[PDB]
RNA sequence: UAGCAUCCCAAUAGUGAAGGGAUCUAAAACUUUAUCGCCGGGAUCGCAAGUCCCGGU
């Protein structure tokens, strides 16, 4: 039923691919058995067959009288309703009707009611063949397979087409396949009309009359090996719920167009697989744990190769507008960016060297990690160079640069000091009673993250310590009201000690972690894992943990209940439980000591040309890498880099703190704002002092301000209006999330509400208020302009990634071809440099999408993952598209019926739109 | 293909290949303004999103 990832011998079993073989083996031990597991899984092969015999509504008298007959030690009416036979015996020289056994389970049920050996014997024969063939699969399921069938097809085909021969003759092998007839067999069984069932039924038929000339060659074998891929992909006979199947699946012309792109989709795969293989110089050599090894390398990469995208899309926007080289600099443009950027400015005479070291800082990472292989990795952090008509050699740490640094450096405590009081905790926490955290002996502020790979956010650990305290002995987790100012400045202040305070040390720290997964482990008595040792470190124990939670969601749970003891038990060790009981109202002396020498500043910059949401993941990518890593020095590399990352994002939202003298003035800052006024909500009480928009003065930094100036330009009457601002003072928001957290207590109280229509309209209406007030909020403050500009960059990115994909599988099959259509090439230059925010190409999000599906059309892999992309991109943002038919809009994927994900209230009537219906609007004039 | 994608192996060709595997492929899961009850079970959808009973606040 299941060979891998079950628990045998209290350990888990997985399958590990050699060059040559190929094995079953245990969690942790190389020696390659596949005989041990195949005895062992006599129970879940008899688990299998009692599956088989029994349909798919298994009643549990029949069930047990099966397993009873079945197995001796679990010894203890109508047969064909819940039944789901001529066999031959293993042991069978030839097949013929001598040896033609039977199998009629239903007349044996009957007899012995009127009352099974024959019955034993067919159930230890099946058993024996399916280990066997099991067996078999796992022995030749080789990395590169040479002698199998299959793979000496494919190898064949490589041949072919690193020469100029066509593979695959199609027509041909179709011809003297007889797929006329199979077709025309297919077509009639189906208008005949379990469909499924029978068309397999007559496929098994075609296969049975032509197997005399498809046993031999395997050119037939393949295509009949596709042939039912093909059945099962459109007429499922197990996935009986994926659709209706039409007749035009079954017509000869597509059928044979589908089978071709199959076997040309196997062809590319195979040789991108050796190219991999030839650039890791791995070829002699592959195993499960090489190939591992290779993926996390290859992931951690592909992020770095996204982060580094970004840094260079910044530099253009920086430098050159338009672009695909420095002459051309606008020099007023490129000193704005620069000072939103470094929070600083920088003079003229400055321009070129810090446009050039930002070059230098960017460009050198990108090739040193596009190119595969095992590099230094503290020479590749590095980085002291930077390039200067003539090209000349200064450092780093002679430029703006390193001053720029040192006074991030120092800042540090000013910027967490500054976010603190703009987050509010200081107006409720005292000076004195909140100093007390920063100087804890041994949780000084850190600004990396943690070396665990899969770091929960104080978001889900939050939650679900509010929801495991109301035995897990949570005392912290409590007042999960968020309307309440309080708990707003609470969360905060939690956030921020959660982020740069406890992980640091709780991760570089091997006895808090210990303890908390021994607690957590220890409570509900996860039983697949096991307690680590004293000197265990942390990072890799929990390396290993998240590694079996991707093989195999109990893991998850696992891990946010670690870190949710973990906190709890820090906060309340470390007399911090002060701050779960806010009460609103010096300074406040910040320990911040980090090991950074001018080395760091290139990965600073970076970084700081990056969002914030694009620097988590990297950081996050970096983790995973690190604890994949096995060495002390790129070890601290990694940590030097992820106190970068923190850097970055501590001083990523700095933003701007100007009046109308940031823009040009006055006018100019009109003309750019109202695009997207002098009362209250966008200029202060004089009318003088228009404060500037984080959301305007983010897109003017990350260069989505042509784009989105663009979309908002498509009608003058969509951006703020009397309406909106009106909305406002119609009723007061806290109060209305407070009826409707009144209104949930009740139906929580007592679910008979959601049947009363009186009561179940109010909470709608309720609903609806607060997701018009939310809207109109985000509206006045411009949170859309920022969630509109999240969007398109998360799309970029993801577009990005893809073609990180594209150009490592191009570098691959290039690399293999040198050992043995330039579209493509110019929409990577139009979609991984971000030439969408510059726009001259001027091509749509979807138009983008679909000539990412155009380029990663050599696999369907990523054919499909590219169309997914921009679905689950949508709906994590809060809404649901629903793509068109492709073939009726000319393979450009369009949009239909672009909803707000209805996030449901009480498989009721009544339901909270995610995101509003005007931004569902928003989303679609972006789009299109 | 739009939820189940993709690739590898698998010859008693009705023991249905109607098999197994994938950190070996790629999504995705993870990832610093929060309007969804949570935990602990059972049952059942090819399982997946989810569905129905059953319980404590």
């Amino acid at each position: 039923m299941r060979i891998t990832k079950v628990e045998v011998d209290r350990k888990k079993v997985l399958i590990s691919r050699d060059k040559n073989g190929g094995k079953l083996v245990y969690e942790n031990e190389m020696q390659d058995n596949t005989e041990q597991i195949m005895h062992h899984k006599k129970s879940s092969f008899y688990k299998s067959v009692v599956n088989k015999t029994i349909c798919r509504p298994e009643q549990k008298q029949m069930k047990k009288l099966v397993h009873g007959l079945l197995q001796e030690n679990s010894q203890e009416l109508n047969i064909s309703n819940f039944l789901n036979l001529y066999y031959f015996p293993e042991n069978s020289p030839d097949k013929s009707e001598e040896y033609r056994i039977e199998i009629n389970l239903s007349q044996l049920l009957e007899d012995s009611l009127k009352k099974m050996e024959l019955y034993i014997n067919w159930a230890e024969n099946y058993i024996s063949s399916k280990t066997k063939l099991i067996k078999k699969s796992i022995r030749n399921n080789r990395i590169q397979s040479t002698e199998s069938r299959s793979g000496q097809l494919m190898d064949r085909y490589m041949k072919d087409i690193l020469n100029k021969n066509k593979p695959f003759d199609i027509q041909s092998v179709s011809e003297k396949y007889q797929l006329e007839k199979l077709t025309s067999a297919l077509k009639a069984t189906f208008k005949e009309a379990e469909i499924n069932y029978k068309l397999k039924s007559t496929l098994q038929n075609h296969e049975r009359q032509i197997i005399e000339e498809l046993k031999e060659n395997s050119e037939l074998n393949q295509f009949n090996i596709e042939i039912r891929k093909h059945l099962e992909t459109y007429f499922p006979i197990k996935k009986t719920n994926r659709k209706v199947g039409d007749i035009r699946n079954l017509e000869i012309g597509e059928i044979q167009k589908i089978v071709n792109h199959r076997l040309k989709n196997k062809i590319v795969q195979r040789i991108l697989q050796e190219g991999k293989l030839a650039s890791y110089e791995i070829e002699s050599t592959v195993n499960s744990n090489s190939l591992q090894k290779i993926k996390i390398e290859e992931a951690f990469a592909l992020k770095f190769i996204n982060a580094c995208l970004f840094a260079s899309n910044n530099l253009r926007n920086m430098v050159y507008p338009v672009c695909k080289s420095f002459k051309e600099i606008k020099h007023k443009k490129f000193i704005r960016q620069w000072s939103q950027f470094f929070s600083q400015e920088i003079t003229v005479d400055d321009i070129e060297l810090a446009s050039w070291g930002l070059r230098g800082a960017i460009a050198p990472i990108r090739n040193e990690i596009i190119h595969l292989k095992k590099h230094s990795w503290k020479k590749f952090f590095n980085n002291p160079t930077f390039k200067v008509d003539v090209t000349s050699e200064f450092l780093y740490k002679e430029t703006l640069f390193k001053d720029y640094f040192y006074s991030e450096l120092d800042s540090v405590p000013e910027l967490i000091i500054n976010k603190m009081e703009s987050s509010k905790i200081l107006d409720y926490y005292s000076s004195d009673q909140l100093n007390q955290v920063f100087t804890i002996p041994n949780f000084e502020l850190s600004l990396l993250t943690s070396a665990v790979p899969f770091a929960p956010s104080f978001k889900r650990v939050y939650l679900k310590g509010f929801d495991y305290q109301n035995n897990l002995k949570l005392n912290i987790y409590n007042e999960k009201a968020f309307n309440s100012e309080a708990f707003q400045a609470q969360y905060s202040l939690f956030k921020m000690v959660y982020y740069q305070v406890f992980l640091p040390q709780f991760t570089t720290n091997n006895d808090l972690f210990k303890s908390s997964v021994d607690f957590i482990l220890t409570l509900n008595k996860f039983q697949d894992i096991r307690k680590m040792n004293k000197d265990e470190k942390p990072s890799e124990y929990m390396s290993y943990i998240q590694s079996q939670l991707m093989l195999y969601n109990h893991f998850e749970k696992f891990i946010n209940q670690v870190f949710i003891k973990g906190f709890n038990s820090f906060i309340e060790k470390n007399r911090l439980t002060y701050i779960c009981h806010p009460t609103k109202n010096d300074n406040i002396e910040i320990p911040f000591h980090t090991d950074m020498d001018d080395s760091n500043i290139a990965f600073w910059l970076m970084c700081k040309l990056l969002d914030a949401k694009q620097l988590s993941e990297l950081r996050n990518e970096m983790i995973k890498f690190s604890c994949s890593l096995q060495s002390t020095e790129e070890i601290s590399t990694f940590t030097k880099a992820r106190e970068v990352i923190g850097l970055a994002l501590l001083n990523g939202e700095k933003g701007c703190n100007d009046w109308k003298e940031l823009f040009d003035d006055k006018e100019a800052w009109k003309k750019n704002m109202s695009l997207y006024l002098q009362s209250l909500p966008y200029t202060q009480e004089d009318g003088q002092t228009p404060v500037i928009n984080r959301s305007i003065d983010l897109v003017k930094k990350y260069g989505t301000e042509t784009i989105l100036e663009k979309l908002f330009s498509s009608s003058d009457d969509y951006k703020v209006s009397a309406k909106d601002i009106a909305k406002l003072h119609e009723y007061d928001v806290t109060e209305k999330i407070a009826q409707q957290e009144s209104l949930h207590k009740q139906w929580i109280e007592k679910p008979g509400l959601a049947r009363d229509s009186a009561w179940t309209k109010k909470y709608q209406n309720v609903i609806n208020d607060i997701s018009n007030y939310q809207w109109a909020k985000t509206k006045v403050e411009l949170t859309q302009v920022r969630h509109l500009h999240q969007l398109t960059i998360d799309l970029l990115s993801r577009l990005a990634g893809y073609m990180s994909i594209a150009d490592r599988d191009f570098q691959f099959s290039s690399n293999y071809i040198l050992e043995r259509d330039n579209r493509l090439k110019e929409k990577r230059n139009n979609i991984s440099h971000f030439n969408y925010l510059n726009g001259q190409l001027g091509n749509s999000i979807l138009e983008l999408f679909d000539d990412a599906r155009d380029v990663l059309s050599y696999d369907r892999k990523l054919k499909n993952a590219v169309s997914k992309s921009l679905k689950e991109i949508l709906s994590s943002h809060g809404m649901e598209v629903t793509f068109k038919p492709l073939y009726q809009t000319n393979h450009h994927l369009k949009i239909d019926k672009l909803q707000p994900k209805k996030i449901h209230h009480l498989k009721s009537t009544v339901s909270s739109n995610q995101v509003s219906n005007e931004y569902c609007q928003l989303v679609r004039t972006l789009l299109t």
